[PDB]
């Protein structure tokens, strides 16, 4: 009865040395990222609306022109809501759909429905236009690195639809593609034609950003079964951070603070955690102070800030990888 699914109990990372982590700073490109993108997803997106259908699309097009092997499947379903019956699709991006084991980065790609208000439209920049555009430009950055994979570990890209309540958040009226997907995932044998474990079991790490765009971001290290890997994150950020690879930026502003935060937050990675999964929630405390505002737009998100972060995220994911 093999043990693999512990492995992610003892994996340990490969640390990049100083001229990596200057080959990783210099290969993102956060204009590259704001113009191909996140522009393209700066748009009304709530389920089931024109929107949404062309922000998956635009998802899955960034990635089918990448070299790496990535594995693209819609999840779609029903689900009842406040206003009835109505249907919601995941993307999911896999490389090595067999591996038993993935690093898992996710966000939330559709939009809190808002009626139009006063000529403006909610098109929820940092929530989470910006984690979408931070995962597309991951896998466009270490694309030359990812194709290698073509450790039975890989990674794996989710973008949840529904994540937002059509009203105000109450069990039943939100996570709607998290709960759908953590479900589906669980009663599903992985590697195929297993008899005992899941493609959960197969998730080493749900690394769940969102609400991430905002000047001065603090992340609190919320659990300990990823505690080590938030000290990673930190221990990247500083790094980079003396090495002089980051912009506007300081140690007592850093974004990993030591401090935990006990409550519980509802996001995407509820139905995980509550199965089993280890997650890292890289969302901040507090929230944006445009949070579920017309001002989370295009005009309030901190450049720098989003470009520091891609260094940090791919710093991390490439040493998780061992690539
Ligand atoms: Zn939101």
């Amino acid at each position: 009865a093999s043990a693999w699914p512990e492995e992610k109990n003892y994996h340990q990372p490969a640390i990049l040395n100083s001229s990596a982590l200057r080959q990783i700073a210099e290969g993102t490109s956060i204009s590259e990222m704001w113009q191909n993108d996140l522009q393209p997803l700066l748009i009304e997106r709530y389920p089931g609306s024109p929107g949404s259908y062309a922000a998956r699309q635009h998802i899955m097009q960034r990635i089918q022109r990448l070299q790496a092997d990535w594995v693209l499947e819609i999840d779609t379903f029903l689900s009842q809501t406040p206003y009835g019956y109505r249907s919601f699709s995941n993307i999911i991006s896999t490389l090595n759909p067999t591996a038993k084991r993935h690093l898992v980065l996710a966000c939330h790609y559709d939009s809190k429905y808002f009626s139009h208000w006063n000529n403006r439209v909610f098109v929820g920049a940092t929530d989470s236009a910006v984690p979408c555009a931070m995962m597309l430009e991951l896998a466009r950055a270490l694309d030359k690195k990812l194709l290698s994979l073509k450790p039975d570990l890989s990674l794996q890209l989710i973008f949840f639809d529904g994540e937002e309540a059509f009203l105000h958040w109450s069990p039943q009226d939100s996570l709607y593609g998290s709960r759908h997907l953590a479900a589906k995932m669980a009663s599903t044998p992985h590697p195929p034609g297993a008899r005992g474990t899941s493609q959960l079991h197969g998730m080493d790490l749900l690394v769940l950003l969102d609400l991430i765009g905002a000047p001065n971001p603090t992340f609190p290290n919320f659990f300990p079964n990823s505690a080590r890997w938030f000290e990673r994150l930190q221990a990247i950020e500083h790094e980079l951070h003396e090495l002089g690879l980051l912009k506007d930026h300081s140690l007592e502003g850093r974004y990993f603070q030591n401090y935990s935060y006990g409550g519980v937050i509802q996001d995407d990675h509820i139905p995980f955690l509550r199965r089993g999964v280890p997650v890292l929630h890289l969302i901040p405390s507090p929230f944006p102070e445009v949070w579920h505002t017309m001002d989370d737009n295009e005009e309030n998100l901190d450049e720098s800030t989003i470009d520091n972060l891609n260094k940090i995220l791919q710093v991390f994911v490439l040493e998780y990888l061992h690539l």
